[PDB]
């Protein structure tokens, strides 16, 4: 058996520029098993708001997951991915940093 803990990126498809429509994504790579939560979060509250994703497997025991949905970025709000995992001895909330 193996454990691996997700590597969980933030980050959208565009540059963000407030009141324009753009993609939020969250790409939550390298982990294993495969069971595991995922959620988008806007100030906390889950975003059910339609959710795509896409989800694949390297034979080196990892799995691959983009996740992503429709935002238009504004000044207050904030966006963070939410992950539970095994390999966690917490939930992980990797907030977007809109600049870097």
């Amino acid at each position: 058996m193996i454990q691996r803990t997700p590597k969980i990126q933030v980050y959208s498809r565009h540059p963000a520029e407030n009141g324009k429509s753009n993609f939020l994504n969250c790409y939550v790579s390298g982990f294993h098993p495969s069971d595991i939560e995922v959620d988008l979060l806007k100030n906390g509250e889950r975003i059910e708001k339609v959710e795509h994703s896409d989800l694949s497997f390297s034979k080196d025991w990892s799995f691959y997951l983009l996740y992503y949905t429709e935002f238009t970025p504004t000044e207050k709000d904030e966006y963070a991915c939410r992950v539970n995992h095994e390999t966690l001895s917490q939930p992980k909330i990797v907030k977007w940093d809109r600049d870097m």
